[PDB]
């Protein structure tokens, strides 16, 4: 049993809710949330500035002196670092950004990451400012992550075509 509340089940290991990922990590303070990532730790919009606000900057000053001493990661890689006031850590993942051209076959690689975690609370990966299809995000998760995994939502419109149109 575990503290996420409100959640459908889609399958034996993925959960979903229409939830703004800052309020969900405030109120659970799960053992792993994950960021929308770029390669630069660079927190600025979307689920990373939205994160990096609620932190009041931790998470930037953290990252840049992560950068400072390893380099940018890899598109598809990840790196664990402080979850600040929202979670014990925070699995920043990179995602293809299709509005920078980058290849969406690496989504698969970057939901890898989560089966290092045995449950995370997660945004879709790719989504939203990512430009990639939320529906197609969904359907990688569900075949790629075999840990257990709840998805936050944000927009209503969006959850509830997700859920729809979920096979
Ligand atoms: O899931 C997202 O895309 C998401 C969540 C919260 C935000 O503030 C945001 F900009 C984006």
């Amino acid at each position: 049993v575990n503290s996420f509340s409100g959640y459908l089940k889609l399958t034996d290991n993925v959960y979903i809710k229409n939830a703004d990922i800052v309020e969900e990590a405030k109120k659970v303070k799960p053992t792993v949330v994950v960021n929308a990532a770029n390669v630069y730790l660079k927190h600025g919009g979307g689920v990373a500035g939205a994160l990096n606000k609620a932190t009041n900057n931790a998470m930037q000053v953290e990252s840049d002196d992560y950068i400072a001493t390893n380099g940018p990661l890899k598109v598809g890689g990840s790196c664990v670092l402080s979850g600040h006031n929202l979670a014990k850590h925070c699995l920043h993942v990179v995602g293809p950004n299709v509005n920078k051209g980058e290849d969406i076959q690496l989504l698969k690689s970057a939901y890898e990451n989560f089966n290092q975690h045995e449950v995370l609370l997660a945004p879709l990966l790719s989504a939203g400012i990512f430009g990639a299809d939320p529906i197609h995000s969904l359907r990688v998760c569900v075949d790629t992550v075999r840990t257990n995994v709840y998805l936050a939502v944000f927009d209503k419109n969006l959850y509830d075509k997700l859920v729809s149109s979920f096979l």
